[PDB]
């Protein structure tokens, strides 16, 4: 057809990368993929029922956490209903299901939310719709229009149409022919083969001069077999004088091993290890790019790749020990073979397998096949409770072996939506360690992203950011977005289509005004809008960061440049839907020149965070505002409304001066307050929301932070931000509890009011709580690290939270580390806010 050739121009365009093309691809395992996809791709869009799909409901299985009964009068929840203007409230049971509050209402409809891309469809109980259970929390009233349902039909998509290698023992070989740099020491190339971060063999080449041209024609006869070779093995090339590397996976995605000539281009280095290091792709930019030429040795060649007594005591114990030892805590070679020989009694705990098959030899074909028999015995891993730190392990750098990571994404399935929207971001950059295009990990993302609406919303946002800003794996993202373009179905399709044209605009509106850099501006900005808001601009669009709000017209009226020294637009929104119950704004922040990667995972462990603590029935109040990163340092912010740096709260009553006052805090509160009152709650809604970023903050190693830095809203909650700055470009405190905060708080000097003894109770079942879950944040943090941290790894990075989390210590010995830690701020005072502004402010 043709309706299948301008159509492949929408999806590249909404893609912002062509997958058709070609001129950085060296085999074709990417359209392999693509192929692949299809099926999966098809077998869900033919699966999904069109009805609750159209509506997207957003239910969740958990419970209604303690919180949110304490706040019920009894057993009844009121619902404003809203038509023409005849409005309504009605009584309704907290496991009311939604069409009985219509079967309640008559004695073809579906009860919609005001403002909202929202609805209340679905055979669930009420108590259990997020919407809900967010009224509830902030204690608003719940709006729903009675109107009419959504037409599938509009969801409807386009129309679609050898010699073995365990028969070989030679030593594996790849000659070199020699490397070339089109614009410039001595020069060796290091020839590493690797399975999951274990390296296998390695060999070098003799030195050279640094010149504009290098070769060697040598061979590098490498020690291990060909039969050897494990599927997913990484011939690792390598330059010194460290600066280039590149990667060829040895066995191909057809399961053949890897003869012929390559020419690959390759990866600068820039400034211990990193995502991108692992990447099959190799470098677009040639005419600037270094260059190493090899030879896989050839003829032919199909190739080929195919498919419990007792225990001691001592040693029984030794094995319980080395299980219960944290995800970073390394394997001695004594540890590791103890694991090996009682495997079958490793594989009896589930909490042994990240240990247990991290002491396998891949390089050793005898062991792989041992190992795949102790995978056939899996059971007591497949009947346990999901645990999804335990999940994520075996999803890391480390492991290699698509039959183990599988195993893991097998435990994925069975994750609510609730909780695969927790853990999407990470889950879509735990794509980067797959060793190949097509996984089990890949299509997950794939199913879920086309049976869920939020999902594959925030699916398409995700890979979109990374498609953007990194060449290492965009290839490999631009064909997983693709395949969920090409079966969303038109109506998101067109969706995604607004969202793209108008943030695209707001964008270079954006570092245009940045590039003018007063009274001789503020002028351009409220020109350029109006263009906008004129023809093309549609008229309205899905707020990215909250896909249920759309926004329509602009406000010049309040639109603005700010005082950062790059250039931020402060744009606000008029909300695009009728229906809504107020007239506030919506509220969005462009930006270049910050990391939004990396607010975007900060923001997204905040919710775990969050999603923690609930289980055991607190709530710490954290405000993780939407933020969306679309490209390289540029991306937008959620507003959060009437809130306010706390250093400008002291500019306030000080001004530019760091003479900063105990006391204006807890006056800015009451000043705002509608009386004293509701005033005592902006005081309550402190002490929580103080201490879940004070516990939060420090256990990231991002508390020690700036007053500009941290902000509070005029009714008492707190929240941190520009989390980029810190771990994205970088005499001590832990967190910050400053005297103003404390001054809130009923405490002055060396007294303690019962408000922060309230403080203290809470940062102390908040901080243990987390470590319930040491192991989940650990792999949380140690993944972040890898993938959203650029050069700031090292793994030394890696073991703070291990410290933080106070692995090893009881309790007991727990909750005072971190009552000395709040000691630590109550001792230093304002040195380092005064510290801090000393140097922020001018050094
Ligand atoms: C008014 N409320 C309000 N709400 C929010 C969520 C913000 C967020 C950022 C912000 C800035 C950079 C990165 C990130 C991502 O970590 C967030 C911000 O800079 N500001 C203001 C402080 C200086 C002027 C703008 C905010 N202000």
């Amino acid at each position: 057809s043709e309706e299948s050739q301008a159509f492949q121009r929408q999806l590249t365009a909404l893609i912002g990368y062509d997958v058709t093309d070609v001129s950085n691809v060296h085999d074709d395992e990417l359209e392999f993929t693509r192929r692949g996809l299809v099926t999966p791709r098809m077998a869900e869009v033919a699966s999904r029922d069109p009805k609750l799909y159209a509506m997207h409901p957003w239910v969740t299985s958990k419970p209604l956490p303690e919180y949110l009964w304490k706040k019920i009068a009894n057993n009844c929840i009121f619902i404003v209903i809203h038509r023409s203007t005849t409005s309504q409230t009605i009584k309704v049971s907290p496991d009311d299901t939604p069409g009985a509050i219509l079967q309640s209402f008559f004695t073809d409809f579906v009860l919609r939310v005001c403002g909202r891309d929202e609805y209340l469809v679905g055979e669930t109980p009420i108590k259990n719709f997020q919407w809900v259970r967010h009224c509830l929390k902030n204690g608003e009233e719940i709006h729903v229009v009675l109107d009419t349902p959504p037409d599938p039909a509009l969801d409807e998509v386009r129309k679609e149409e050898t010699v073995s290698l365990w028969d070989c023992d030679r030593k594996f070989r790849v000659k070199i022919r020699g490397i070339d740099i089109p614009v410039l020491l001595t020069v060796f190339v290091e020839a590493n083969i690797q399975h999951g971060q274990q390296v296998l063999c390695q060999r070098r080449t003799s030195p050279k001069p640094f010149t504009e041209e290098v070769l060697w024609n040598v061979w590098l006869e490498f020690s291990i077999k060909i039969k050897d070779l494990p599927k997913g093995a990484l011939l690792n090339l390598q330059i010194y004088c460290l600066l280039y590397y590149v990667n060829l996976l040895l066995i191909d995605h057809r399961f053949l091993l890897r003869r012929g000539e390559y020419v690959l281009h390759m990866w600068q280095i820039s400034g211990s290890f990193n995502a991108d290091k692992l990447t099959s792709a190799t470098n677009p930019d040639k005419e600037n790019s270094m260059s190493i030429s090899i030879l896989l040795d050839n003829y032919c060649h199909p190739i080929a790749l195919p498919k419990r007594a007792e225990m001691p005591n001592q040693l029984r114990k030794q094995l319980e020990a080395i299980i219960a030892t944290d995800p970073l805590n390394p394997l001695t070679a004594e540890d590791k073979e103890l694991l090996w020989h009682f495997r079958y009694e490793s594989l009896k705990h589930p909490k042994a397998y990240p240990k247990l098959f991290s002491s396998v030899k891949w390089g050793q074909q005898e062991i792989v096949a041992k190992t795949y028999q102790l995978l056939a015995r899996r059971e007591v891993w497949d009947q346990s409770a999901l645990d999804v730190g335990l999940t994520m392990q075996l999803l890391d750098c480390n492991f290699s072996d698509e039959n183990v990571r599988a195993i893991a994404v097998q435990k994925l399935e069975s994750l609510e939506d609730d909780d695969v929207l927790h853990y999407l971001l990470q889950l879509v950059q735990a794509v980067k360690f797959e060793p190949y295009h097509d996984s089990a990990l890949a299509r997950f993302l794939l199913k879920r992203g086309l049976r869920n609406k939020r999902i594959g919303h925030f699916l398409f946002w995700f890979l979109r950011s990374e498609i953007a800003q990194s060449r290492h794996y965009q290839q490999r993202f631009a064909v997983i977005l693709e395949a969920y373009l090409r079966g969303c179905g038109t109506a998101m399709l067109h969706d995604f289509t607004q969202q793209v044209q108008v943030i695209e605009m707001l964008q270079k509106v954006t570092l245009d005004i940045k590039s003018l850099s007063s009274s001789q501006v503020i002028s351009q900005l409220k020109q350029k809008l109006e263009n906008l808001q004129n023809s093309q601009l549609p008229e309205s669009f899905r707020v990215p960061y909250d896909p249920g709000l759309k926004a329509g017209a602009l406000a010049i009226e309040k639109c603005k440049v700010m005082a950062s020294k790059k250039k931020p637009l402060w744009l606000e929104f008029k909300c695009a839907d009728p229906t809504a119950l107020s007239n506030e704004t919506i509220g969005i922040i462009f930006k270049h020149g910050d990391d939004l990667r990396q607010d975007m995972l900060i923001l997204q462990i905040l919710r775990i965070m969050e999603s923690i603590w609930e289980t055991e029935s607190l709530d710490l109040c954290l405000l993780p505002y939407g933020c969306i990163s679309t490209g390289d340092k540029i991306g937008m912010i959620e507003i959060v409304k009437d809130a306010t740096t706390i250093a400008k709260i002291q500019q306030s009553t000080v001004g530019n001066t760091g003479a900063f006052k105990d006391e204006v805090l807890n006056h800015w509160l009451k000043e705002k307050s509608p009386t004293e009152e509701k005033f005592q709650a902006a005081v309550e809604r402190f002490v929580y929301s103080c201490a879940g970023y004070c516990v939060a903050t420090f256990v990231l190693g991002i508390g020690d932070r700036h007053n500009d830095n941290i902000m509070i809203t005029e009714t008492g909650n707190l929240f941190h931000i520009d989390f980029g700055h810190i771990l994205g470009n970088y005499e001590r405190v832990p967190f910050v509890l400053t005297p103003d905060f404390l001054f809130v708080m009923g405490t002055s000097g060396k007294k303690t009011s019962p408000h922060f003894q309230k403080f203290q109770d809470i940062c102390v079942k908040a901080y243990l709580a987390l470590r319930h879950h040491t192991n989940l944040l650990i792999i949380l943090f140690s993944m972040m690290l890898m993938t959203g941290m650029p050069q700031l790894t090292s793994k030394e990075d890696i073991e703070y939270i291990r410290d933080a989390l106070t692995v090893g210590k009881n309790e007991e010995d727990a909750k005072k580390y971190f009552l000395d830690q709040i000691e630590v701020c109550r001792d230093k005072g304002w040195t380092v806010q005064f510290n801090w502004f000393l140097h922020l402010v001018l050094g």
